[PDB]
């Protein structure tokens, strides 16, 4: 009466043609056993919610990605932050919060949304743009890592480092494995970049050493924040603002009503997270036995939370599968939600606001002239390429 399922939720033909196969986990019950890697797991926007607001029961302390830390070595030390749990978890999230804070926002918006108008002016001259490599990786790549207050070389290694994270949560198939073996020269760029003396004043990650200084954070803990933030920060985007712009592509009128209102900006953005969800999947463990989705689940259990599925669950939302720049968006999941809901939201959101805020005054019409190409990955959803021509206002 769990219903089992052969879907493969971490396949590359699953992630390829995801949305069939997400409506048959909502509807084979609101809890499922896939019998491909024996884990329980909750499609629905129903329980997923249920379960984010519930990190008693399904903490995240023993992994937020298949493997029960209880159990087996991690692939690196956890989370300060993330493979953590109240009261633990409160401490880092605090000096996490402060650093990130709609007040750290307002000093630098200026800057964002500066750089977000000329790279749309740069590429509007060339017509024929990658809207991926050209914006998507380009935009955040240029002002985030500033943003911390990184070097300019090693760059390159930002979006693989995040790339093998978002992989190491998933199961040990092909993508995880490689993902580990080639992962070395990523782990020691970053690692590096995390030191005191690497983060130039001003920026996120020598704000966030400030905290050593008061005693708030420990020197140890310090430079395992800043991970945190090279860990979280760019892929997600990255892949955010191209599922945005993928959007206003397939959906020409929603451009007119952007374009039309340029101030829908942050919603557009926002319904965009609703609409793909870049990080759509996640793990909790029972703490207990917990009775959920009408089954009774064992402690220490492993239950897969299908985010993505959650934000498009006809029972939660009108139109699941359409993008709707006016919707109430308030409730969705892409950032997760309650006590580890995303830390850095506003960056995000920052960030997607002055990038389609520019792309409203500036841009008349999106058209797909290419082959679009797919970045698989066990827990992004995104893409590699997307050829677009841009139409100039
Ligand atoms: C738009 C792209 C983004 C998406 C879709 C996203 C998604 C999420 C989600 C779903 C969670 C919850 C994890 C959980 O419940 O276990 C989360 C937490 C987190 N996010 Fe993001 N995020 C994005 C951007 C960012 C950025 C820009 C930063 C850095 C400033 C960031 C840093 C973090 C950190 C450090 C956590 C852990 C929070 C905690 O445990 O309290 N993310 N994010
Ligand atoms: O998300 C990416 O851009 C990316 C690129 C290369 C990657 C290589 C190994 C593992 C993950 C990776 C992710
Ligand atoms: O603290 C980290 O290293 C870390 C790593 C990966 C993360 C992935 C998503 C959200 C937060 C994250 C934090
Ligand atoms: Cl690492």
């Amino acid at each position: 009466t769990i219903p089992h399922l052969a879907i493969d939720p971490f396949s590359l033909d699953f992630f390829d043609d995801p949305y069939p196969d997400q409506q048959t986990l909502r509807d084979a019950g609101p809890v499922v056993y896939l019998d491909k890697w024996n884990v329980y797991g909750v499609a629905r926007y129903a329980e997923v919610h249920a379960v984010l607001n519930d990190p008693t029961t399904f903490c995240s302390s023993r992994g937020v990605g298949l493997s029960d830390f209880k159990k087996e070595k991690p692939w690196r030390p956890p989370s300060l932050i993330l493979e953590a749990d109240p009261p633990a978890h409160t401490r880092p999230r605090a000096v996490l919060s402060k650093v990130l804070s709609p007040a750290t926002m307002k000093t630098i918006r200026d800057g964002f949304a500066a750089a977000a108008d000329a790279k749309v002016d740069e590429l509007l001259q060339r017509g024929c743009i990658d809207a991926i490599a050209d914006l998507a990786e380009a935009y955040p790549l240029s002002v985030f890592p500033d943003a911390m207050g990184l070097k300019q070389e090693g760059r390159e290694h930002l979006l693989p480092y995040a790339g093998l994270v978002f992989n190491a949560f998933g199961p040990p198939n092909e993508l995880r494995q490689t993902a580990i073996e080639r992962s070395a020269p990523h782990q020691a760029y970053v690692n590096e970049q995390c030191q005191r003396p690497n983060l130039a004043p001003g920026g996120f990650g020598a704000c966030i050493h400030a905290f050593t200084d008061t005693g708030e954070i420990t020197p140890d803990e310090a430079p395992l924040l800043v991970r945190s933030l090279l860990s979280a920060g760019l892929d997600t985007t990255v892949n955010g603002i191209g599922a945005a712009v993928y959007c206003l592509a397939r959906f020409p009128g929603e451009l007119q009503r952007l374009r039309s209102d340029p101030t829908l900006a942050r919603n557009a953005f926002e319904e965009a997270v609703r609409f793909e969800s870049p990080v759509q999947t996640f793990f909790r463990t029972t703490t207990r036995e917990v009775e959920l989705g009408g089954a009774v689940i064992g402690e220490g259990e492993k239950v897969l939370m299908f985010l993505g599925s959650a934000n498009r669950d006809p029972r939660r939302w009108s139109d699941p599968d359409l993008y709707d720049i006016t919707r109430k968006t308030s409730g969705h999941v892409g950032f997760g939600s309650g006590v580890h809901m995303c830390v850095g939201q506003l960056v995000a959101r920052l960030e997607g606001e002055v990038m389609l805020s520019a792309l409203a005054r500036k841009v008349a019409a999106i058209d797909i002239d290419g082959p679009v190409k797919r970045r698989f990955n066990n827990t992004l959803r995104g893409l590699e390429s997307l050829p677009v021509k841009l139409t100039p206002a």
